[PDB]
């Protein structure tokens, strides 16, 4: 390409749009990013150039049985349907950028986005599209390229936005993101959520933006304690403690803020558990349900109705599926279902006990759901995420321990030959009793013959001892009892020291490794939380019922221009930075030296000719 | 590709650049001598 | 035959042999414990 500009575009020859139209087409079809940049640089009217026939030609230029060809075959480019299918059916530059992304022409796409219009929105949109494409890509290697390119855009999109955020905080943050996007309806952030753009959400500007939305109209600096005092003293809001008809406007502003809904919900949830335990431990009786038991049933029904609303208003199948995707919503569903079984079994005349049992387990599920609170605090959210990533180590420990328990448990039981030999007890002595030995419960008197009386129990040959433990077997052989004690020593060494310490080692390593990623993941999930509570009805679950019952242009042109200017400045700064890098100076310096060497040779020749003419 | 990569490394460019400078210095000396001889012949 | 070809293809794959072997090995242990804990007696086996 350098030759073409040096020779074909030395300036000694004019050019025409029709002259360059054919060359441009060839470069696009042949993936020549440098040339297309050069040709456009030479005053080419792209808008007047592009034609639907040409656009069809480009798509037709897909490589052999490329994934895109499969989509086109399944789908006159008809691109719009393809995207609508890929997403889920929920200015020439934009079109070219879209085309480049589909064919994975990284440089072509990178260049077009640079010339694009909705730089930040386009960047994320590209990141979404590639990741979906890569996920669906069967080549298993092109996916790697698509994944790499997606990261490049996300990294570029966040880099651009940071510049915009610094320049004009209110302008960028509010209008540039909260607005509806282009080529889509879900706000720009939702595109990031779909793309799982961890890095983008990790940016300071968005985090500040989300925090602002999290607190709603209240100032984001409001102390937490101040909020709590206001919550328990509703009249207290009107004082100068909280920084932001007028009275009604402020009232809704305070009680509509996502944070206040969250805290109000949490307080209600705690009371629910407290009520649950009160019913479960005391008020639960075979007799027909009492007042409280009824209140709990009604309260739980409110939770069920609430969770139903979430899923119903997360494309019935589509929204149902995505709602089911959230882990917490899964926890809620399993919690409620068990509750229904408990009540159902509770009412039936003959299953009172089974009803209580399942409820007790059900209460355990609800309490575990309470960990969702820790996902809010910035110092705990990352911790909860990291815990999720430790399950790999725990499963290793369990399988390793499970093998050892079976190995030791069976061997010990075999040596003892206890006379009870009842299958439930056999399992107790094989798995249960050895398991507790990990935690300091070592029944020596049930295994060491030296600590047990000697008595005649069975006519079978050999000696026997009578352990005092109730579930230790009526009489255990003592043929090779020293071996039993020896295994106990080995078991404690392995299980109680090596494995437990090994597990601690794995946690220490895993925690250090995934600390960085976990932090980004939480920051990303922070948005999903805020959106969830943003739309939740104001009232709390026990009273949420009423809310359910009650439920039943030129500025944009100015904004876009503002975005483009910063993008252009950002690229120029980056491009200039590259030109000022040491390596580039070294390259340019060397080239100049060669030019100097060239002129020196010409000068040397000139001197020789002059010397000859000196005669 | 590996060999070309090496030749395009900064250190190699620096080496080649320095060598070219010496060549330029050499020709400069020859040119300087040529000017002196021509100046003498100017009489 | 195509059906036979597929049958051997599935049952000849190294992974399936591994899993089939593992299932057999587990049953072996389960049988072993059953013999060791209960069926083992001084009388003839
Ligand atoms: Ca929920």
């Amino acid at each position: 390409v350098d030759i073409a500009q040096s020779e074909l575009f030395r300036g000694d020859i004019q050019w025409r749009s029709f002259h360059l139209e054919a060359s441009l087409m060839d470069a696009l079809l042949n993936d020549r990013p440098e040339f297309v940049r050069l040709l456009i640089s030479h005053g080419l009217s792209l808008g007047h150039f592009l034609t639907p026939m040409r656009l069809a030609q480009l798509y037709s230029a897909a490589p052999s049985n490329s994934l895109i060809r499969n989509l086109l075959d399944q789908a006159p480019p008809d691109v719009g349907h393809v995207l609508r299918m890929l997403l889920g059916k929920m200015a020439p530059w934009s079109d070219l950028l879209l085309w480049a992304l589909l064919l994975n022409r990284a440089q072509m796409a990178m260049y077009f986005w640079e010339m694009g219009s909705n730089a930040v929105s386009s960047a994320l949109g590209a990141c979404l599209l590639l990741r979906v494409m890569a996920r669906l890509e069967p080549d298993a290697e092109e996916a790697a390229r698509r994944k790499d390119l997606a990261f490049k855009f996300e990294g570029m999109g966040v880099d651009l936005f940071g510049e915009c955020y610094r320049s004009s905080e209110v302008r960028a943050a509010r209008l540039l993101l909260r607005r509806c996007p282009l080529w889509g309806d879900a706000t720009c952030l939702q595109l990031a959520m779909q793309a799982d753009a961890r890095a983008f959400f990790a940016q300071d500007g968005v985090q500040s933006l989300l925090t602002q939305k999290w607190w709603g109209d209240m100032a984001s600096t409001t102390p937490i304690w101040a909020l709590v005092l206001a919550f328990f003293c509703p009249p207290l809001i009107y004082t100068r403690l909280i920084t932001f008809r007028r009275c009604l406007r402020r009232w809704f502003h305070f009680w509509g803020a996502p944070v206040t809904i969250f805290m109000g919900n949490v307080v209600s949830y705690l009371l629910f558990l407290l009520l649950f335990s009160r019913v479960l431990l005391v008020d639960f009786q075979p007799a027909p349900p009492g007042s409280l038991e009824l209140l709990l049933y009604f309260w739980a029904f409110t939770l069920l109705c609430e969770e139903l609303r979430q899923g119903l208003s997360g494309s019935l199948s589509q929204r149902l599926r995505l709602y089911l995707a959230d882990s917490w919503n899964q926890c809620d569903l399993v919690a409620l279902t068990c509750f229904l079984l408990g009540v159902g079994c509770r009412l039936t005349p003959g299953l009172y006990h089974l009803g209580r049992t399942v409820l007790c387990i059900d209460f355990m599920v609800f309490t575990v759901r309470l960990l969702h609170i820790f996902t809010v605090n910035k110092q705990l959210g990352p911790k909860i995420v990291i815990v999720s990533k430790m399950m790999k180590d725990v499963f290793f420990f369990l399988f390793f321990l499970g093998v050892w328990l079976v190995a030791y448990g069976v061997a010990t039981e075999g040596l003892l030959r206890p006379r009870d030999s009842d299958f439930p007890s056999i399992l107790r002595r094989v798995f249960y009793r050895p398991y507790l030995q990990i935690f300091g419960q070592i029944p020596q008197e049930d295994m060491d013959v030296a600590l047990m009386e000697h008595s005649n129990c069975s006519s079978e040959p050999g000696f026997w001892a009578h352990p005092p433990g109730a579930q230790a077997g009526t009489c255990v052989s003592q043929y090779a009892n020293w071996l039993v004690v020896l295994l106990l020593v080995i078991f404690l060494l392995v299980a109680n020291i090596l494995l437990v310490n090994l597990l601690i080692a794995m946690f220490s390593y895993t925690f250090g490794k995934v600390q960085g990623n976990s932090d980004l993941y939480w920051k990303a999930q922070r948005y999903r939380l805020i959106r969830e509570f943003h739309s939740r009805p104001a009232l709390a679950p026990p009273f949420i019922v009423i809310s359910h019952l009650r439920l039943l242009k030129e500025a944009e042109r100015k904004l876009l221009t503002w975005e483009s200017v910063h993008k252009e400045n950002f690229l120029l700064a980056r491009a200039r930075d590259k030109r000022e890098s040491d390596s580039e100076r070294l390259k340019r310096t060397s080239q100049k030296v060669d030019l100097a060497l060239k002129q020196l040779g010409h000068i040397r020749e000139y001197e020789q000719r002059l010397k000859v003419l000196e005669r």
